[PDB]
C-alpha cells in the first residue's frame, strides 16, 4: 500500500541521451536507430531568436556544423533535415542501445515521465501531466532543452514530449517528436502565455478511489448525484466535465472499491462546496489532478 | 524553473536488480560483482512466519535451494551467508553492468530514490526522505521486497535502503545494505508499530527557499526571530528542533536569496501559527517536509 507519484524507469531512455552542439549552442539530443533528434533552436544566434526563418537559417548549415556527443565518443553527422520544430540528424552509427518505441501524441490530462537531462547527460525523473491548456507543469533549467517524456509499455517506449521552452508563469511547453508543438506556442521570443487552465476531473475521481484503496475514507457519503447535477457543480469550480467515457473508464476502481462512481461524484461535490476542514487525502490538503486512472491502477493493489 | 518530487535516473541499478527464489517465495535481489542481496526472508515458509529462528532455517538449506534470475538468464549459485537480516548469494558470474557503488547508511531527514521492482523487473521510481522515527512513506505491495533505496552522486551509486515490509499505519520498514534495520524493527510477525513522528524542520526551510527562488514569496515578512524563540514554537507544533549546524546547511540558499535564515524562520513560525489563508505555496497546500538543502539546491538555479 502507500501512493507516490512514481516515475517509469529511466534506464532505457538514458541510453539514448546525447549532446549536440552548433555553434555557441549546446543541447540535448535524442539518439534512436542512426537519429538524433533535438529542438531546431540550437541553430539559432541570440542574434535571431525574436523571429527567425528557421529554413533560411538550415539552408546556410551544414552537417559539419553540429557536433554530437555520445558520453565521450563523438558521432560523424552524415545527414540533416528538419522535421517541423525538431532537426534530425543523420549519424554514422546505429545506437546500439535503441529500444523499442514509438513516437506518440498524448492527449490533454493524460501522465508521463520526463527524464532532465544537462549536456546530454540525465540528471533526474519526474512524472508530469500535460495540462488542459497544454503546458506542463515541469522542472527545466537552462540546458535542458532537448529532454524528453515518455510512457514504457512493456518493453516499447513510447516517446511524447520534447522540451523547447519556458513560459513567463514558470510552465513549460514543447512538442511531440514529429516537432508539432504541444498548445498555441511556438518557438520564437513573444508574449505568448499559458492560456486558463482547468482541473482534470477525471483525474481527482481517479485519485479519491486511490485513496479509498489505501484506507482514507473520511470523505465518503451515502449520497448520490446524476451526470449533469454534477457537472453543473464541476462547471462553477473550473473542472472539466464529466463524460459517461469518463465513468466507463473509472468501472474498475469503482468495482473493486464498491463505490459507484456517480456516489463518489456526490463526494468530490461535498469537497468542492466544503473544502476539506483541515483534513488530508494521501497526505495532501489539495485535490489531486495528476494521476490517470491507469496510474492508480497500475500502482495501487488488485 | 518549476519545483518537483524528483528521483535520480535509475539506469544503473535497474542493471541490478534479479529474481531470487526459494521453495514458494519469490522477491527480489541486488546482482553487484558476483554477489546476490536478498532480504533473508526468503528463506521463510508461512509456517514459521511469526518466529523464525533464521540460522536455524538457512542450516537446513544448500545452493541448489536457491534459483536466482537474471533477466532469462539463470545465475548459478555457488555459495551463500547471511549478514543480519540479509542474504549473501555468491553466484558464478560477475554482473557486466555493476556500477561504481557504496553501501551507505542514512539519517532520518535525508532523502534516497526507491526502484520499485517485481519479480526482478524494475516497475516505477520515486523519491523518498527516511523519517525521523525510521520508517518511509513508500508505495510497496506484496512482491517488492528486496526493492532497494539509493543515492547518485557522479559516476558512484550508494545504496542505502533494502524494502523488508509493511507496518499497520500503510508505512514501510527495511534495512541498510549490510542488513541493519532502520528503526527498532524486526523482520518477525508481532505487533510492532511505527512510534510517533515529527516533522523535519530543516526541510521546510529548505523548501520555502526554494518557493522564494520559484517567485513565491508571499509567506515573506520583515520580522525576524532568535533561535530559542524560534525552536519554542517548533516544539508546540511537533517540528524538529533547529539546531546551529542547519542554519549553517541553509547559508547557500540564504545568501542566494538574501532572506536570512532567521528571517525565514519568523516566515514559518508565521505559517505555524496562522495556516495558509486559503493560499498554496509551490503547488502546496501543505508545508512539505521531504526536500533536503542539497536536493533544493541541486534542483534549483543557481
Ligand atoms: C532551451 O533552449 C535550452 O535549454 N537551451 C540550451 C542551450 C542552453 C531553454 C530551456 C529554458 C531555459 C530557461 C529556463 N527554463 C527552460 O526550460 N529554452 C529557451 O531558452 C527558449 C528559447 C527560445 C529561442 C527560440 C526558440 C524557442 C524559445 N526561451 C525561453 O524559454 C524563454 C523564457 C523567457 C522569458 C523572458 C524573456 C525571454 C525568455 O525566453
Ligand atoms: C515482502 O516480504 C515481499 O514482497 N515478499 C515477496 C514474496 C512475496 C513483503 C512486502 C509487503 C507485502 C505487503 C504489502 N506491502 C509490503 O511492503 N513483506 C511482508 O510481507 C512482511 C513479511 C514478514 C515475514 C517475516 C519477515 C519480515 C516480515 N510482512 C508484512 O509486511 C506484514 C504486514 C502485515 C499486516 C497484518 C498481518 C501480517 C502482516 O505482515
Amino acid at each position: 500500500s502507500g501512493f507516490r507519484k512514481m516515475a517509469f524507469p529511466s534506464g532505457k531512455v538514458e541510453g539514448c541521451m546525447v549532446q549536440v552542439t552548433c555553434g555557441t549552442t549546446t543541447l540535448n539530443g535524442l539518439w534512436l536507430d542512426d537519429v538524433v533528434y533535438c529542438p531546431r533552436h540550437v541553430i539559432c544566434t541570440s542574434e535571431d531568436m525574436l523571429n527567425p526563418n528557421y529554413e533560411d537559417l538550415l539552408i546556410r548549415k551544414s552537417n559539419h556544423n553540429f557536433l554530437v556527443q555520445a558520453g565521450n565518443v563523438q558521432l560523424r553527422v552524415i545527414g540533416h533535415s528538419m522535421q517541423n520544430c525538431v532537426l534530425k540528424l543523420k549519424v554514422d552509427t546505429a545506437n546500439p542501445k535503441t529500444p523499442k518505441y514509438k513516437f506518440v501524441r498524448i492527449q490533454p490530462g493524460q501522465t508521463f515521465s520526463v527524464l532532465a537531462c544537462y549536456n546530454g547527460s540525465p540528471s533526474g525523473v519526474y512524472q508530469c501531466a500535460m495540462r488542459p491548456n497544454f503546458t506542463i507543469k515541469g522542472s527545466f533549467l537552462n540546458g535542458s532543452c532537448g529532454s524528453v517524456g515518455f510512457n514504457i509499455d512493456y518493453d516499447c517506449v513510447s516517446f511524447c514530449y520534447m522540451h523547447h521552452m519556458e513560459l513567463p508563469t514558470g510552465v513549460h511547453a514543447g512538442t511531440d517528436l514529429e516537432g508539432n508543438f504541444y498548445g498555441p506556442f511556438v518557438d520564437r521570443q513573444t508574449a505568448q502565455a499559458a492560456g486558463t487552465d482547468t482541473t482534470i476531473t477525471v483525474n481527482v475521481l481517479a485519485w479519491l478511489y486511490a485513496a479509498v484503496i489505501n484506507g482514507d475514507r473520511w470523505f465518503l457519503n451515502r449520497f448520490t448525484t446524476t451526470l449533469n447535477d454534477f457537472n453543473l457543480v464541476a462547471m462553477k469550480y473550473n473542472y472539466e466535465p464529466l463524460t459517461q467515457d469518463h465513468v466507463d473508464i473509472l468501472g474498475p476502481l469503482s468495482a473493486q472499491t464498491g463505490i459507484a462512481v456517480l456516489d463518489m461524484c456526490a463526494s468530490l461535490k461535498e469537497l468542492l462546496q466544503n473544502g476539506m476542514n483541515g483534513r488530508t487525502i494521501l497526505g495532501s490538503a489539495l485535490l489531486e489532478d495528476e494521476f490517470t486512472p491507469f496510474d492508480v491502477v497500475r500502482q495501487c493493489s488488485g
